[PDB]
This record gives structure tokens, C-alpha cells and sequence, in this order.
């Protein structure tokens, strides 16, 4: 995946707080109604 903040590839929920899908909470579908509305 790609970082929420570094803008780098090679990223995951353990490389940073979240991938670009989120920033912290990173649940499987929450972003479309909270973090990406
Ligand atoms: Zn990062
Ligand atoms: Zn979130």
C-alpha cells in the first residue's frame, strides 16, 4: 500500500499509523463515511 503522510509506496498499517485509506482508525469500510466522505 501507500502512506497516508509520507507519500511513499511499501507502506502498511505497521509502516505508519495507516495507509492512505485512512490516518489512524483504518477499519475495512469506515472511510467512505468518516475519513473519505
Ligand atoms: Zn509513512
Ligand atoms: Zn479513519
Amino acid at each position: 500500500q501507500t502512506c497516508y503522510n509520507c507519500g511513499k509506496p511499501g507502506h502498511l498499517s505497521s509502516q505508519c499509523r495507516a495507509p492512505k485509506v485512512c490516518f489512524k482508525c483504518k477499519q475495512p469500510g469506515h472511510f467512505s463515511k468518516q475519513c473519505r466522505s
